[PDB]
């Protein structure tokens, strides 16, 4: 019953955004899909420009505008789009323009965990434990928004899911 | 001096689409993006329909609606944009609309070529050599549009640019 909608599984690199959403996404029922909105980042190469900061002035505000575009079109046309990044409430608006019901759920979990997470990670995601961690301090304020964060400290990985994620969509954790 | 320019770096798979369009993208110069457009439908799960045939209708008719709006996105924002896709002539409009300067380039390889490439690939590319060879049978009659085919059998990965795609981008292929 949650076609025609989009969640923002925010949350700091280490949390586990994208495995908590890749199998929530494969989860039966309607045509679900998880779309990894950090890809359009990735798709740039030479004047990438690192979205820590600081020159990630239009350049993000380019690819949140894209991302929010995409949601749409997939939710438009019945579907349950699941972005897999970081979303801070300053482009919740973007988000909300679309008209459609929009779920938000924050992952937090230890410095530790997350630095652990992604320290095997290599590719080219989160691989030095300073900007890992010091990325993960700043995702401690979320303003009036916490009661949209999702601790999964102690749970695992399909512990995150029933009394966690899983949960919050049924739970009315936030229809739009 | 392609800035704002889009490429449709479209051929049967095989064909390296991709790593032309990787290492084209790498080039230094203006800010590039390579655009793997297929993973529009690679975001999708449960409800999936491989792009074959034949419920791809409704499907790929919006992941090429969003495809063509993401390459406008990075366009507008000064980009040299690039898609590693299948865009058959069909939905050349789709990508016009654009209002912006975009070159099609077709890649065309030997069937044995083109089933290798392929072959070991795994991941969930395309890896039964029938359907690679069906699906490159299909991309043979581009109708008056083969003047937009780049022939790269004789050639191998870095020669298939400066007598190739690099010489086509300044060739004036197709400027809009």
């Amino acid at each position: 019953d949650l076609g025609g909608n989009i969640l923002l599984l925010s949350g700091h690199p280490g949390s586990g955004k994208s495995t908590i959403a890749e199998a929530l996404a494969n989860l039966p029922g309607v045509p679900k899909v998880h779309f990894h909105s950090d890809d359009l980042w990735g798709y740039i190469k030479h004047g990438r420009i690192d979205p820590w900061l600081p020159q990630s002035h239009q350049q993000n505000r380019m690819i949140m505008q894209i991302a929010a575009d995409v949601a749409g079109r997939y939710a438009k046309e019945g579907y349950f789009v699941i972005l897999d990044g970081v979303v801070r409430p300053d482009w919740l608006p973007a988000f909300t323009a679309l008209a459609r019901p929009l779920h938000y759920i924050v992952l937090r979990t230890t410095a530790a965990e997350a630095i652990e997470r992604c320290l095997d990670r290599g590719g080219d995601s989160l691989s030095d434990p300073l900007v890992v961690a010091d990325l993960h301090s700043q995702f401690a304020d979320l303003g009036a928004f916490e009661h949209h964060v999702l601790p999964v400290s102690g749970k695992d990985t399909d512990q995150a899911l029933q009394s966690a994620i899983n949960a919050l969509q049924s739970g009315r954790f936030r229809i739009d």
